[PDB]
């Protein structure tokens, strides 16, 4: 029996669903037994740039509430010099844990999930935000629809019940600015590829250094096996174009036959 108090309201912890460096996400219940997700951030041992990323993430989450329902709802928040408490809507499961369960994915559900992802990422791009680290763990399944959890400004968190380089665009590897909204298109294309063939475009390469070479290698042809949905095979080919200027954009993806027909 452990509780959390946010802006006068008391919440009862069900379980810890996520943990990072200084952050924790809990599944909670209010006095009316309504479910919520609370993110706790310990600021006692936090630097100026780490503090600023959490401030910028809260600000953008609050602002982008009214612009799209495909962005996680932030009902309330408490921020002091010692901690951060964020009262958010609780989802059923994240897209990474849902896809790891394998099974059979319906073409109607995959198309509906892809539309939600395009809308969420489109909304953040319109307000000058480029995620740059999109992965299925950044998306949540709530009321049968996908919702974007974070905008990639603050630190990423691991589940509770090691990250990936599979969704990293070739521009980010060719660099170290070349990062633009097109970098998120590649990462979205990798998630859709995983939703279509049951694996990411470079999942066959278990080695991580040999994987990084394959993403930037033009001779390393990405396999696109034939499927009944021909419009789906085209979006995947257009999203996974190594040249960012030749790669399809979000406004072009929203007018593509795969989401319109
Ligand atoms: C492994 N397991 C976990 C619980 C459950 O799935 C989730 C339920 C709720 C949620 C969530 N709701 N609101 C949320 C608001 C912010 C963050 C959130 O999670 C972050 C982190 C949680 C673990 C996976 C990566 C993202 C949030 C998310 C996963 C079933 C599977």
């Amino acid at each position: 029996n452990e509780c959390i108090s946010v802006k006068g309201r008391i919440y009862s912890i069900l379980k810890q669903i996520g943990s990072g460096g200084s952050s924790k996400v809990f599944q909670v219940l209010n006095e009316k037994k309504q479910i919520y997700a609370i993110k706790y951030v310990n600021l006692e041992e936090a630097d100026n740039q780490t503090l600023d990323s959490y401030r910028n993430e809260i600000a953008y989450l609050n602002k982008l509430q009214q612009h799209s329902d495909k962005i996680i709802r932030l009902y309330d928040y408490e921020i002091t010099d010692q901690y951060i408490y964020m009262v958010m809507e609780c989802g059923n499961i994240d897209l990474n844990s849902w896809l790891k369960k394998k099974k059979s994915i319906d073409p109607w559900e995959r198309k509906s999930y892809w539309k939600n992802m395009l809308e969420a990422v489109h909304t953040i791009h319109q307000h000058g935000i480029v995620h740059s680290d999109l992965k299925p763990a950044n998306f949540l399944i709530v009321d049968g629809m996908l919702k974007l959890i974070d905008f990639g400004i603050a630190n990423q968190m691991q589940p509770d019940t090691v990250g990936t380089v599979n969704y990293m665009p070739p521009e980010a590897i060719k660099d170290m600015s070349k990062i633009s909204p097109k970098s998120d298109v590649w990462s979205l294309g990798c998630i859709l590829y995983y939703m279509t063939y049951g694996k990411t475009p470079f999942q066959q390469i278990i080695n991580q250094i040999s994987k990084l070479h394959a993403i930037i290698d033009p001779n390393h042809e990405i396999e696109f096996p034939d499927i009944p949905e021909k419009d789906l095979q085209d979006v995947l080919k257009c999203c996974l174009k190594r040249d960012p200027k030749q790669r399809i954009s979000i406004p072009e993806l929203l007018a593509h036959p795969y989401v319109q027909i």
